[PDB]
């Protein structure tokens, strides 16, 4: 039994809810929450932006410097960073962008990060600014991850839509 609440069941492992994922992560202080990133580690809007400014921008600055020792990350790669006042740790996982062309397939790939945490707070990748079919994402993550992932959607009507149509 863990501190989630209110999640609709939607499998054996995966939860879904209509909530900001800033509000759930500053509710529930989960272990692992992720962060829908890009390569470079930029938080500006989005998942990253709404969790970076609600750490005061201290994400940014813990990011700005992995990126100066390490380079920056793969599509579909992920790396683990602190979770500062939001959770233990942030997942960093990197889904493509449709919106500058990169392989959908690889969606596939940055699901799988999720499968070495037992249990994580997440949003639905490559979807919304990320340009990608929503529903599309939700059964990857279905058919993908193996733990136990709580998805907190922002948008409503977004949530009623993939509750509605899940298989
Ligand atoms: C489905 C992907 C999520 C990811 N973004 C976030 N997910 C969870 N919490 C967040 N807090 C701040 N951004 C958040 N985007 C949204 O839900 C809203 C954008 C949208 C509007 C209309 C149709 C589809 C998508």
């Amino acid at each position: 039994v863990n501190s989630f609440s209110g999640y609709l069941k939607l499998t054996d492992n995966v939860y879904i809810k209509n909530a900001d994922i800033v509000e759930e992560a500053k509710k529930v202080k989960p272990t692992v929450v992720v962060n829908a990133a890009n390569v470079y580690l930029k938080h500006g809007g989005g998942v990253a932006g709404a969790l970076n400014k609600a750490t005061n921008n201290a994400m940014q600055v813990e990011s700005d410097d992995y990126i100066a020792t390490n380079g920056p990350l793969k599509v579909g790669g992920s790396c683990v960073l602190s979770g500062h006042n939001l959770a233990k740790h942030c997942l960093h996982v990197v889904g493509p962008n449709v919106n500058k062309g990169e392989d959908i397939q690889l969606l596939k790939s940055a699901y799988e990060n999720f499968n070495q945490h037992e249990v994580l707070l997440a949003p639905l990748l490559s979807a919304g600014i990320f340009g990608a079919d929503p529903i599309h994402s939700l059964r990857v993550c279905v058919d993908t991850v193996r733990t136990n992932v709580y998805l907190a959607v922002f948008d409503k009507n977004l949530y009623d839509k993939l509750v509605s149509s899940f298989l």
